[PDB]
């Protein structure tokens, strides 16, 4: 009954959202009870018939921040840096800019005062073009006050940190982060050797997608792993204890949240909602408004810790993947749900809320 019920479960909340939103491809990883379950949909590529498993690479976009906000954990942990130091005390460059008077943690919570969803057009993958990008550009309103998400702002972060350590970012993730989490399936830069198991990408007519260089891609969205892989992080979060004490200490500071917008409370990376919640105001949380325009915040007296009735998520996308996690701390019950088409995110919700409910019921 057990299996059989949970086989249900998922297939009645992934199969008609998969249908509906003409999904290729979808893995979705559930941990329940301290154990995992994998159930695996359609096909990695439709040309050459590839079917989507627990293995199967998947672009994860904007979850990649996460792992990001991982590593700057990591940072803090070590006294490297500080959440209050300026921006420009990480990169000399910077010095004399407005990034003088900008906290990492306004650029780690997108309140640096209006750094814009993506890096413009004209800003190519290139350390100089990034460097003066930053140093001409001039806050809308007053850091600390709006929070307008921004891939410009937390790449920015994730940068800083790396060079708080004084590594490369992409180094410090493949050589340290990846391995202390144990995650032998997740990438920057998918080996060649690994590139079979590579889902394409699907958007427009079907256009093959797969995600190209852009300005501080690894630190944005440059994670590439599999629906098992994904799991296993979302392990380390509910079970930080189980890592070695620098690592057990980095993922706490991402169970941390600043200010609130509305129904979410804001830490690094991760996103968090009282729990439970409507499906209705999880789906607003994590809707285009709230990527696209600015919010003003509610700032907390002192960081609170995101665990127990919480439940902590994070949207991601690229051109032609669209991915989504969600855990419950105080249940021990994590998900991920990995996809070769960006969909709308409150469809990806929608399948996570239905296997939600159904396993609380
Ligand atoms: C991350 O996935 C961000 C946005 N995150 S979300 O929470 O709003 O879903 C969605 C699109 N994002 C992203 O990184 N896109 C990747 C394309 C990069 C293009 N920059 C030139
Ligand atoms: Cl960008």
């Amino acid at each position: 009954a057990p299996a059989d019920r949970l086989k249900a479960l998922v297939d009645a909340a992934v199969q008609p959202v998969m249908k509906a939103n003409d999904i290729p491809g979808l893995a979705v990883a559930i941990s329940l009870k301290g154990e995992p379950h994998y159930f695996s949909y359609g096909l990695a590529s439709k040309e050459d018939g590839r079917r989507v498993t627990p293995e199967t690479l998947f672009e994860i976009g904007s979850v990649s921040k996460t792992f990001t906000a991982t590593l700057a954990g990591y940072a803090l942990t070590q006294d490297k840096m500080r959440l209050d130091d300026r921006a420009s005390q990480h990169w000399p460059a910077l010095q004399g800019s407005r990034f003088d008077g900008i906290s990492l943690l306004d650029l780690a919570t997108y309140t640096a005062g209006g750094l814009p969803l993506q890096f413009p057009d004209s800003v190519q993958k290139d350390q100089a073009q990034i460097r003066d990008y930053y140093r001409q550009w001039q806050p809308t309103y007053a850091p600390g006050s709006q929070r307008l998400y921004s891939n410009p702002s937390i790449g920015l972060f994730g940068y800083l940190a790396a060079r708080s350590l004084g590594q490369p970012f992409e180094r410090l993730m493949e050589q340290q982060v990846f391995p202390a989490l144990g995650l032998e399936q997740t990438h920057l830069d998918v080996p060649e050797a690994a590139l079979a198991q590579y889902a394409q990408g699907y958007g427009k007519d079907d256009r093959p997608l797969r995600v190209g260089p852009g300005p501080l891609d690894a630190e944005g969205y440059g994670v590439k792993t599999s629906a098992a892989d994904l799991l296993r992080f979302v392990d380390a979060n509910l079970h930080p204890e189980r890592l070695d004490r620098p690592w057990a200490q980095a993922l706490d500071a991402t169970h941390r949240g600043y200010y609130k917008v509305g129904d979410m409370t804001q830490g690094l990376g991760w996103e968090a909602y009282d729990w439970p919640i409507s499906l209705k105001r999880l789906q607003a949380g994590n809707s285009t408004p709230m990527a696209l325009q600015p919010h003003r915040i509610a700032r907390l007296p002192a960081p609170q810790a995101l665990e127990g009735q919480r439940l902590l998520n994070k949207t991601g996308s690229t051109n032609g993947f669209g991915a989504y996690v969600a855990f419950v701390p105080g249940r021990d019950l994590g998900l991920v749900i990995l996809a070769n088409r960006n969909y709308p995110n409150a469809e990806r919700v929608k399948i996570a809320y239905a296997i939600l409910s159904g396993l609380e019921q």
